């Protein structure tokens, strides 16, 4: 019928992926290996289809896939997978890449996820929070400018800041935090900003005398970033929720 010109066209589409950052096509001989008649009705192999998108999440997720961060000491390095993250929803992208598929005319999109934000853009751009727990220091990068960093203190080797892809949460002034050391403990803050789902985030440290250097080895926190009080004032006056936090 009108279906063998549609058949060759569909095997004909340019299929693009956009996914965090990334982009690229779906192999034609991929799309003509998925091609289905039957019945008189023009479809694609559903099973290679949610493989392929099976495959896309276990690619990228960035739920289980760490993140590759150029930070301003190091160089390059790995920050493992965080509280900042997002995972493809197979069977919903694999209907909808069937639907776009099907419709013969060539297209890209990034997939259906679930965290964070959406992967048609990278997970970190150029406005975030580094917190090198190596040199014991911590920037504010905003529009690929520094805009504010400072030496800090990380957790103590009992009790280690976790390294991580977080993100700034929620924003809090005046608020106790609470814990255990067994023995329970206050801590009062000006100004507070978790960034993972255990208690760990960055806030005012009234009570510590110098910051930097190996301080934390001797005088770490329970994990939270205690960061200068002035400093930590001017930084939540300007970090808004929803900041990437990178800690290594």
């Amino acid at each position: 019928k009108e279906q063998l010109a549609s058949m060759n066209a569909i095997a004909n589409v340019k299929a693009t992926y956009s996914i965090n950052g990334e982009t690229f096509q779906i192999p034609s001989s991929d799309i003509m290996s998925w091609l289905t008649y039957n019945d008189g009705k023009v479809d694609l192999d559903t099973e290679q289809v949610r493989q392929y998108v099976t495959d896309l999440g276990t690619k990228y997720n960035t739920s289980t896939n760490d993140t590759k961060f150029k930070s301003t000491k190091r160089g390059e390095v790995t920050v493992p997978v965080g509280t900042y993250s997002w995972t493809i929803q197979t069977d919903s992208e694999t209907e909808a890449l069937k639907k776009a598929i099907l419709a013969g005319q060539d297209f890209t999109r990034s997939p259906i996820v679930q965290g964070g934000t959406t992967a048609d853009h990278p997970l970190i751009e150029d406005t975030y929070i580094e917190v090198d727990l190596e040199n014991q220091h911590m920037w504010y990068y905003k529009d690929g400018k520094v805009a504010l960093e400072t030496d800090i203190v990380s957790g103590k080797p009992t009790t280690p800041t976790p390294a991580g892809v977080f993100y700034v949460w929620n924003k809090e002034e005046d608020a106790t935090l609470k814990g255990t050391n067994g023995t329970p403990y206050e801590s009062p803050v000006n100004y507070w900003m978790p960034i993972d789902w255990t208690g760990v985030g960055i806030h005012d440290s009234d009570w510590q005398p110098e910051y930097g250097g190996d301080l934390w080895k001797t005088r770490g926190s329970h994990g939270s970033i205690n960061t200068p009080p002035s400093v930590m004032k001017e930084l939540f006056g300007m970090v808004e929720k929803g900041t990437p936090v990178l800690v290594f």
